[PDB]
């Protein structure tokens, strides 16, 4: 019931915006009472913010996990930037378009932005590590962010989360993504990656 | 030029608050005239937007256009296009293509602007397919180009001011990233051989 909300908020902020939107378009989108959304949330704003932390929340939970890889930057670099794609793939609306929405900058989505941030250090911290002080240390997180320009918005999820696969973007993107600081690919990334998502779990 | 100061408090209100929440009323006192002096140069604010697209749209198209048709190789030619688009997002008070993600843009009215973007996304693409074929990295370097959108400054500055001379670093940088990202060897002259386009537009 409650992921029913989002999801139907997520197609109506992606194809309206955030000010057109009204929470009697989401219950009804949703087929409720106006009444029944307000007990699972109280007002659009809420709803909001809750789409926008499920799209970089997961991926700086993850990134916890990097260091137990004994791997150098270059591996953990690519995992990162491969996990990422992959969660921005596996939902059935373009949430991720969400952020470019002029609302998102107001201070009642701190709690975005600082995850945002975090998330953004991490990509540039491992960049530096390969490059060192050089602005191309910003762009493997825009490459990744790339995906939201990239990927369906109908409903339908584009790459449905596999335990044993990952989609050829997300591959494409992180391979892109080292291409650009000129390090080189390693062999195993793409199961070494798999096997750090799964002891995620 | 009134009609520039309009349209220039409009790309500030419309960069930082949408085209939503923005009225006409706001863009009035921006600008320090009457409500009427405004309706005067622009019927609504719709005509506004439409014409703030246009403007930043357009010279993009045609740079892209002309230099898709010169006497070298792809690598080159590619290098070529993403610095100078570049250089025009850059070149700018307000961060003008910033407004090619309102979810308004996607409407009927702007058929013209969509035709616009159309033809660049193709003419980025097909430069790709010369030096990678039929390779889903076709796609990669026009969103590379517009990656700048989400990394410069909107505060009325302008980043980078348009140099007969010079190109700017990110021009550089997101170039050399655009062929990267293929495995295209980088041409030694790149930079002068640009700018020496660009000057070859005037
Ligand atoms: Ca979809
Ligand atoms: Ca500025």
């Amino acid at each position: 019931p409650r992921e029913e909300i989002l999801d139907a908020s997520a197609e109506l902020f992606t194809h309206q915006g955030f000010a057109t939107t009204s929470t009697h378009q989401i219950a009804d989108a949703v087929g409720i009472r106006q009444a029944s959304l307000y007990y699972h949330f109280p007002s659009k704003t809420e709803i909001f913010l809750t789409l926008l932390k499920s799209t970089v929340e997961p991926s700086t939970v993850l990134a916890e996990d990097l260091s137990i890889l004994d791997a150098g930057p270059e591996m953990r670099l690519w995992a990162i930037v491969a996990s990422e794609v992959r969660l921005l793939l596996s939902t059935k609306w373009n949430v991720g378009r969400l952020y470019q929405l002029p609302i998102v900058g107001s201070e009642e989505f701190a709690e975005y932005h600082s995850q945002r941030e975090a998330l953004t250090n991490i990509f540039r911290d491992l960049a530096t590590e390969i490059v060192g002080d050089d602005p191309r240390a910003e762009l493997p997180f825009h490459i990744t962010m790339s995906v939201i320009e990239m990927r369906r918005n109908d409903g339908k999820i584009p790459s449905p989360l596999s335990a044993d696969s990952l989609p050829e973007t997300a591959i494409m993107l992180a391979d892109a993504s080292l291409a650009v600081l000129g390090a080189s690919l390693p062999a195993d990334r793409v199961e070494k990656t798999l096997e750090l998502i799964k002891q995620a779990d």
